[PDB]
């Protein structure tokens, strides 16, 4: 009896069917506009509840097989946190709408159901993991970039923030404009040149910020290149020996 | 008329002369403007018909020398699709002109004869396939980047698709702005800063979107290097034997 | 004598405690608002006074325990130059605040407070490592940086000549032309903002800016390739050493 | 008699440290005068600056005539020495040709173009000072390999440029009117400067499926570009793997 239910759960079909189910939930979410139709909203929402119930049947079948060993594997554990959030959230969203800004934000909880398309599917799972593994080597370079931003963010508010509060009022505004100056999005035409009307020697803060930022950025990417080449030459080196 | 032609087609004269015919068909396609002059349109359209005729003459000679073995080659197969699409397009466009916006959309079939420059030039052939061989390795990273775009796209409509339909109303409408924000083109001054007039904490969607997409970007570029470094080191590894 | 002090200053706890103060002084420098109110501005000013005192006390112990070693160490003198800057600044900014003179002189002079905070790139370890491993790169690309500046001159001497007459706001001065050519280099509004309105007056302006972008991008790409090949030289020239045995 | 004493004494002056370091000084000194010309600026300041430059023009002519008698046809075989002479003949022609257009006040627009000859004098700074000529030659040695990717990139621009003019040429002649116009706008779109907020979005009011031409263009160009930058790395790693190779042979 149970060996047939476990045969079906720990199956080549079952995985492919759950992948398919998530893919179709994504399609029922992809067909959402601003229009929309008071009817369409009632239509789409129910097809999602058709999914939420099937995805709770999905984890109930999968918790039946693993009993308490389900909590051990974080994959099984993630699928459970996604399922509880879909449920806790769909009822929270229905509740809010019945009695504003919160409704559209709270309605986000549905993303976990389709986010499982990086998790539940292998090949993708592999690329997500192999990419995440880069971050710790960068964590030092990342930390200095954050640390450098604080010095400049304290300076910007101090220096310009009086006449330019729209960009450098609080350290919050200051951090944002600097990141934008860093991404080089309208740094001059939009931010530095109008600053040079009030303060002609404003570039003395931004031109070096651009240089310092770009330098740290260049070294970060180069470190990933060289870290990939360090492990590549390591296997190449021992092969040569004999 | 099969004994002498078999050797003239597989000659330096025939391949160089046919490459010359393409260059001359590019120049005639270039000397087109918005102007234009109806006489200039009639003259240029006729110069093209001569080349469309000449390139048909070319493929007939190429078919009846290689007999059926012509169709084995995917390159000769392409050069054949080029002439049929050119001939079909020639009359398809003319039928519409004689009997407005569809006429422009159809007329780009003329590019087929000009696209042959990469495939026909035996060196341009090489640089193209050297770039093609890169893509299989990238396919993993792309698929993940595509899916991340979908999640961020479904979110953008749900969050800001209502009040800002010009950039986020539809899924595809949202997909476009996310690509514009990815290329970092006017992401802050033109999109995120005006979005924060309505939604003050909108930056907590776009800055985390920037990082997610840029990290994946860096890694793809880094991957193209490592993939090509396995080429330098492998021809060096076999050389280090003697 | 003084061995109990020699154990406090230059230890593990004391080393860590100074980081804690540097970090706590950053958080009070993070309370900078657009407002700000006569109360809050003076409140913040006084909190910093306390920190400046603590940091002067901090360098007093440091130079006493390592009497001759202070001058030999470069990082030990940085924390000293910062102390003498923080002290000079404190009263120099106060002098301009008391004697009501240009907020422009005050806002610029108050920028000495930053020294107390940029100590985090020094004082806390691994941060000193990263910043030093980054600074070590700067010479192994200094010729490319030098070539770039020279390339910028030649191009700025040209831009002021050609476009400077009808476009003074962007190219009227060599200082104006050094700015615009830098903006064009970062590709920010290069065409729409500068090269396109220039073509309204001088339609063959692109013949200068398209090659400028090219000449200036090639030098840039190679500067980054130089950082890679020099990093991959330390790896490659040690790889050979092991292979030899 | 010999007779050859002076032509072996003058080579000790021309092929020395002082001369070389002094000629590098003269170019730097000629740069600062060219640097101080701006917005406008009286005919006094303009004549003052013009005369300082004439002095500099003859100063480099004596320098090349010194090298002319010493190295002779051995200077001709050197490209850096040949170019130095080309600069001199340009800084002289230019000096007169610009003055001619100033005397007979016909074409004030052609004047600023011809007057650009003066840049040859300070253009020589990268080739004169060593280590700068080193890197210049090192960068110049990167472009030959790179050449085939560039040739492909150019071709991709020709096919995309004949396409842009064909489609959005009638309603938007401002950007894609002529073939040459399309080349510029597609380069702007490639460099990503206001590609959407400025060009692809307004184009979508008229032709709403216009992005189907630009998104692939932005992909294709960026794909060829990345591979070009990656090629520079592989062109550079050809040096490292070969020097290491012979060392391991023994
Ligand atoms: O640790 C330093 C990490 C990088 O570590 P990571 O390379 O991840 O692991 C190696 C360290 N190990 C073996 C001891 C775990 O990363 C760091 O460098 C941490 C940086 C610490 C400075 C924190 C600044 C916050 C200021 C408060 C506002
Ligand atoms: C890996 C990276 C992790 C590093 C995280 C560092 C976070 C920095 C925290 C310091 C800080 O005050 O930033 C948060 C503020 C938000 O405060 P707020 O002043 O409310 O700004 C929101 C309104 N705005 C954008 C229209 C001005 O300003 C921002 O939004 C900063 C975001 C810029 C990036
Ligand atoms: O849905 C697919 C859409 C076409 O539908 P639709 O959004 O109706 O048409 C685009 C025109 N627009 C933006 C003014 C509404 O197609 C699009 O317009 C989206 C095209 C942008 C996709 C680029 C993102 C892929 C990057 C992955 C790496
Ligand atoms: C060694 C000790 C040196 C003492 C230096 C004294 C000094 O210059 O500090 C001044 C503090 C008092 O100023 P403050 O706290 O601004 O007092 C309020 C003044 N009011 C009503 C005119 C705005
Ligand atoms: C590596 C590549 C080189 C990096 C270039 C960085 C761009 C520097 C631009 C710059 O700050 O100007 C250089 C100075 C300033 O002269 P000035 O005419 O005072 O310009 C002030 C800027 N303004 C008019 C827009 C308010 O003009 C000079 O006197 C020195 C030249
Ligand atoms: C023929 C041909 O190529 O045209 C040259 C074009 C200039 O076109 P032309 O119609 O001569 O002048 C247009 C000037 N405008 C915008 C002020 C009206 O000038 C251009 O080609 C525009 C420059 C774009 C360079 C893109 C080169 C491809 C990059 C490959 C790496
Ligand atoms: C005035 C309120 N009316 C709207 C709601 N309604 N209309 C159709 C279906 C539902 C609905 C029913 C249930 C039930 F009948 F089950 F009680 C639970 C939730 C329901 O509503 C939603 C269903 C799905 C989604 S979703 O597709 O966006 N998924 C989400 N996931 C996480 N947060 S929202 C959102 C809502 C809402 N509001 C009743
Ligand atoms: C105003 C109406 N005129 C269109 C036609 N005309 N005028 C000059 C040449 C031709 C023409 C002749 C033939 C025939 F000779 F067969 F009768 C076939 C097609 C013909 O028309 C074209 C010729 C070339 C091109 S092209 O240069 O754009 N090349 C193309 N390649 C692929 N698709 S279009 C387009 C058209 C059209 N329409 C009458
Ligand atoms: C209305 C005039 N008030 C300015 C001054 N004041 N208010 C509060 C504290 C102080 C102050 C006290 C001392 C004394 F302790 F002597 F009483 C010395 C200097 C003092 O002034 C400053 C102290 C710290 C900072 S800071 O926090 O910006 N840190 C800086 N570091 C370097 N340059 S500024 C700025 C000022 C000023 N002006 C009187
Ligand atoms: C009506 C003519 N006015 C210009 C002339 N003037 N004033 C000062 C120096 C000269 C001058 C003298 C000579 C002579 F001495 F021969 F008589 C030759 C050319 C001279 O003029 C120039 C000198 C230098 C430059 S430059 O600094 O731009 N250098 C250049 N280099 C290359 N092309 S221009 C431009 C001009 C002009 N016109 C008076």
């Amino acid at each position: 009896m149970y060996l047939r239910i476990t045969n079906i759960v720990e199956s080549s079909f079952f995985t492919k069917f759950i992948i398919y189910l998530i893919v179709l939930n994504m399609v029922t979410m992809m067909v959402e506009k601003e229009g929309q139709s008071q009817h369409m909203t009632e239509v789409l929402y129910w097809i999602n509840v058709v999914f939420i119930i099937l995805f709770t049947i999905e984890i109930i079948l999968r918790i039946y097989v693993h009993r308490i060993s389900f909590f051990k594997d974080p994959w099984s554990l993630f699928d459970f946190v996604v399922v509880i959030i879909s449920i806790v959230g769909m009822f929270l969203a229905d509740l809010i709408e019945t009695y504003p800004t919160l409704f559209r934000v709270i309605r986000l909880a549905r993303i976990g159901r389709i986010l499982r398309l990086v998790t539940a599917v292998p090949q993708m799972r592999k690329i997500v993991s192999a990419l995440i593994s880069v971050i710790p080597g960068m964590l030092s370079v990342i930390a200095l970039m954050t640390l450098f931003f604080y010095i400049f963010a304290i300076m910007a508010t101090q220096l310009f923030g009086e006449r330019f509060p729209e960009w450098f009022g609080t350290l919050g505004e200051s951090f944002y404009t600097l990141f934008q100056v860093m991404t080089l999005e309208s740094w001059s035409m939009g931010i530095v040149r109008p600053l040079m009307e009030v303060y002609p020697y404003a570039w003395v803060f931004f031109i070096p910020f651009i240089f310092v930022v770009t330098f740290v950025m260049i070294n970060l990417v180069v470190a990933i290149i060289v870290d990939a080449m360090a492990i590549l030459n390591q296997k190449e080196e021992q092969h040569i020996i004999d």
